[PDB]
């Protein structure tokens, strides 16, 4: 997509040499922002084929709040397998914070129901936020949330959403991060009888791994294709009742998929 | 400052009509980002005189962690007076979360000491974060944190910091928000023997109140002056031992101060 390729080129042009926790070198910049008008089309990268099956199941699983990977395994979605323990547990990652953030007094706060309620009853609110950055629970999580917090906003009948992503692998994760939250904006908007606005992506440590340099140069030589269109085939009674088959991406005509490896 | 005036003009050119909780109308945009290279000079607005005495005391008070306003009152700093109850209490706002975030198991987490430790011992970390968005404590706070969370980053001997501000009054608060966090970057860098990098400001609901429209037009007719220089007169033994008199702003030559009123 134009904004995504511009970010890639920017990391290449001005990223500084920087290692990760494993020791794998990266080129990195700190602080970046992109805006996708969801009325322009579903923001799925077209310069490489990106599959969404895993992403759709992951979002449904996030919304359900149980952090054991059983549901993902029932659907053969293996993207969380490397972090799960022997029982399929991950600790209180994303979903547990979204749906049942634990307080000091023993309550479990459902942030998704809170924001839905706020979008329907107080759309002007400047505090329609969901955070997964539960400081007291970080140590128990299999990994700290990368997509740490997000805020909603309503103007002129349109729902917008901004995500703060503390750490972003531009090549491997970003395309999926964008699509995930874009999908969630469509779902929230549908549930609040709103049109879709913009998805604003904000990044913290934004990087390209050095072993993704060939892939990055190849992707940069391709021209973005017209964006596809998200169609929601059914309107569920609530944000917790969406099903995998409700979503269809129409008009996706990407350039070929590009594999990128990870070090261990 | 150039970036600040550009944001003002942008809100004017494309902000949509939007009320606040009180009902005071605003012009607002959602999602904006600015970058200030702290080696270029201390980012204190020059298109209107901005006083920092209250801001310096507020930062010291944040760092100390006690949310009663007694220390502010001892120094005749009255900016939190409108939110304080009869005893001078505010509930667990900023400082309590920065220094003693309460967990479900009864611990109090010092995020400032955690990040300092992380900057000294693991500068490549992509999770050097401080959050004041403690979902379980929001109801007890006199008001929810506007400057909600911030992340640090180290590259080439320089400390950078990104702030996510969920709601920003461009005219009245922004100049002070920038200066506050810029000061904190200088202090953290000094304590970690690092040079200053960039302060990245990210905004959520970013607005101009309609009763600030004359002031905004007047400020926009002024040309930014060269930035001033922050001087720290002493190097304290820790981040908790800074004193008001340690800070001096040199070479500040602003255009005249501009008053802006608030509705009640």
């Amino acid at each position: 997509m134009k904004q995504y390729l511009e970010l890639m080129q920017k990391v290449l042009d001005e990223g500084t040499q920087k290692n990760d926790r494993t020791g794998t070198g990266t080129l990195s910049i700190f602080g970046h922002q992109m805006r996708f008008n969801l009325q322009d089309g579903f923001p799925l990268v077209t310069t490489k084929r990106c599959h969404l099956r895993s992403i759709i199941h992951e979002l449904l699983w996030f919304l359900q709040g149980d952090t054991n990977i059983a549901y993902l395994h029932e659907n053969n979605v293996t993207i969380w397998d490397e972090w799960a323990d022997e029982n399929g547990d991950l600790g209180p990652v994303y979903g547990k914070q979204w749906r049942a953030w634990p307080t000091p007094d023993g309550r479990h706060i459902d942030q998704i129901t809170t924001v839905l309620n706020q979008l329907k009853n107080d759309p002007d609110s400047r505090r329609i936020i969901v955070s997964a950055w539960n400081v007291g629970e970080l140590d128990k999580m299999a990994l700290a949330p990368c997509h740490a917090f997000f805020q909603f906003y309503v103007a002129d009948g349109k729902l917008s959403c901004q995500l703060y992503q503390r750490s972003c692998d531009v090549f491997l994760g970003l395309p999926f991060n964008i699509a995930s939250y874009a999908l969630l904006v469509h779902m929230m908007a549908q549930q609040c009888d709103l049109e879709v606005g913009d998805f604003v992506w904000t990044g913290g440590d934004t990087h390209l791994y050095s072993n993704h340099m060939d892939q990055t140069h190849l992707q940069l030589s391709r021209e973005p294709r017209p964006l596809p269109k998200l169609i929601i085939k059914r309107k569920p009674e609530s944000i917790f009742d969406y099903r995998f088959e409700d979503f269809e991406i129409e008009g996706y005509d990407p350039h070929p998929g590009i594999k990128a490896p990870v070090a261990i």
